[PDB]
């Protein structure tokens, strides 16, 4: 046929305007997905990077669980295991300065040499070294050891010689498995069988998870690789992970702050550094993200209260943050021995269970402390301080959540409170979750409506906000106000004020539902 | 419509023609341009 | 029919005869010619 | 296939043309040449030349400069439209 023009001119031809649709605009936000983020010390992982762990592949990413014999190192992995039973998450690994990774350098002839370098430092190539290969994963080549083999290959039209690199893993007993196989060429312009580019640094950065390579530009032209079998990486050791400086924790927190991925909750994976907890609370307040924190279980009942005040969270600046204390002990599943845990992740599990009760709205109504939401399933619990009882009123004043014995003999979280000094309905965790969800949805929807003529954007904002509020009311989030004489029966009241010519204000008022914490009954005779 | 309905009429535009000079002739028109949404601010309130 | 029904009557044509001068005589007729479809424009809208 | 540096001229004209085409007879000059869908800046790949550095928004507003930002879908976008007018007498906007 022929082209169809648009916005016809002054005569003759006809035109069809582009398709116009604006009342159909909508914003797609899950509002039910819950994800957790945290930092910790793990046996295997890439230092100071955000790593995504799921229910299936978390063990491979984080490596083998740490032995309980070592001090203050088994807590993060087991907290991650407890918290990951519901949803996936993001972790940041912290490493001491003493740790290092191995590097294998190749000469012009092909004679290999071995060295070890710290994680932060960048490698340097001296004269006579064609290139170097190091491990990006950071797992030390102890116990299961990684070995590299080189084989020759055929050319491809242009005569660019290529070779096969094979990385294998060998256990202590002698079991050998093939991990990776790749075809790489020293020539800058090389092609694979399927047409993929064949350059060792580019190929490793594109389709490899373990190895990276750096090639000295001086010796790229004159370099030859011969047949070498079973090249083993030299000794790479991990420093004492029991002692971690505050600077490393701060750097890990800063790295976690700048993460493109979205996470719904922030968890303290066995971190007892006050500065790190304050930074995590600042991140939670900045991102309007719920946060859970744990006081050191080693402290007694009397010493628990000053510990909360020691952390810089007791104030009105951090509202969504919550804290817990758990001084009991249990048994590890992997190793049959006594262990002490921190009550972090169980609260996240309760929150996830409460969220999953609804599909579209999100189901953020339920507090993370209930008869069925929180159960704390563990092998066996032995109290560490018998013949001693806590003070309930002191804990309420200090904003601490305690534990009790359930009807079926299972330990249970009997209260949910946040780190808010005032009693202005904010110490409860039920309301900030709803408010944060509403604010996030409003920000996401308003971001799309930027730079619009007046009137159209008013209708769009009103329609979207009314739909969201109606959905929340239908889900049961909002209840009629407790004062019907002074306040209208409408659960929510929304108003839009243009005010300034370019600025524009929106106000919404909601009545959160009630939480049954104390029940009192009296008998009367008639 | 003008942002000040008390001081200004509801008509978006006001036009007037004045002959004035015998050969010269003046026309005046006043319009109220629409608003542009550049900054949006929202506050949460509890009832 | 005229394109302005408020200012003009619905009659397509209006005719008037004025004797005026004793020997002269005037006739006036007004008609509204039909429209010619030279440019056609269409827009799609979603509901 | 090589690195190049461009000047942001024509993209604003493209946004203006897209805004104009929204109406047939009147002209559709309402929309400013900086919007979520009007301006998208479609290019193969963008690499910043000055990382670890941030501009001053208030200084740009005072100096009547239009900046760029990152959109929701990862596309660079023009987030403001201002003209070379010193006064704030509704004339710094390009819409009027």
């Amino acid at each position: 046929q022929y082209s169809i023009q648009q916005s016809l001119g002054n005569a003759s031809g006809v035109a069809v305007s582009p398709i116009n649709a604006d009342a159909t605009l909508s914003t797609g936000v899950a509002l039910n997905s819950s994800l957790w983020a945290g930092i910790g010390v793990f046996a295997r992982g890439k230092p100071f990077t955000v790593l995504a762990v799921t229910e299936s592949n978390y063990e491979d990413v984080l490596g083998e669980p740490l032995k309980p014999s070592s001090g203050s190192q088994f807590e993060p992995i087991r907290h991650v295991y407890e918290a990951i039973q519901q949803t996936s998450g993001y972790v940041v690994r912290a490493v001491p300065d003493d740790a290092k990774f191995p590097i294998i350098m190749f000469d012009e002839s092909g004679e290999p040499a071995y060295s070890a370098l710290p994680y932060g430092s960048e490698i340097e190539l001296d004269s006579g070294e064609a290139f170097a290969i190091y491990v990006d994963d950071g797992d030390p080549c102890i116990s299961p050891t990684r070995e590299l083999t080189i084989e020759t290959a055929t050319a491809d039209s242009a005569g660019n010689e290529r070779f096969l690199l094979k990385l294998t893993q060998t256990t202590s007993l002698g079991v050998v498995t093939t991990l990776e196989t790749h075809t790489v060429s020293l020539a800058e312009e090389a092609k694979d069988d399927m047409g993929r580019l064949c350059y060792l640094p580019t190929a490793l950065e594109a389709r490899s998870k373990y190895l990276r390579a750096v090639v000295n530009e001086e010796l790229i032209s004159t370099a030859k690789v011969t047949n070498k079998k079973s090249l083993a990486f030299t000794g790479g050791t991990n420093g004492d992970q029991s002692k971690i400086s505050t600077a490393a924790y701060l750097r890990a927190v800063k790295v976690l702050n700048n993460a493109p991925y979205m996470y719904t909750a922030v968890l303290g994976l066995g971190c007892y550094d006050n500065a790190a907890i304050t930074a995590l609370g600042k991140i939670c307040a900045d991102r309007l993200i719920d946060g859970f924190f744990d006081v050191k279980p080693t402290l007694t009942y009397a010493e628990a209260l000053p510990a909360v005040e020691d952390t810089g969270l007791l104030g009105t600046d951090y509202v969504s943050c919550s804290v817990y204390h758990y001084p009991f002990s249990c048994k590890d599943k992997w190793t049959q021995s006594r262990v002490v845990f921190g009550l972090s992740g169980v609260a996240y599990a309760a929150k996830a269970r409460g969220v999953k009760k609804n599909s579209d709205v999100g189901g953020w109504h339920y507090s993370p402390a209930g008869e069925e939401r929180a159960v704390i399933a563990r092998a066996s619990i032995q109290p560490l301080y018998p013949e001693d009882t806590p003070d309930e009123e002191a804990m309420v004043k200090g904003r601490l959540n305690k534990v009790s014995v359930g009807t079926s003999g299972q330990m249970i979280i009997d209260d949910a409170l946040t780190c808010c000094t005032q009693d202005n309905y904010l110490h409860f965790q039920h309301v900030p979750s709803l408010m944060n969800a509403i604010s996030r949805f409003f920000v996401q929807l308003a971001r799309q409506m930027k730079h619009s003529p007046d009137g159209i954007t008013a209708a769009g904002l009103t329609k979207g906000m009314t739909k969201l509020l109606d959905r929340f009311v239908a889900s049961g989030a909002l209840v009629a106000p407790r004062d019907p004489d002074a306040d209208g029966t409408e659960p929510y009241v929304l108003k839009v004020t243009q005010a300034e010519f370019d600025k524009w204000e929106v106000v919404w008022a909601c009545c959160p539902t009630g939480v049954a914490r104390r029940i009192q009954g009296v008998p009367l005779l008639i």
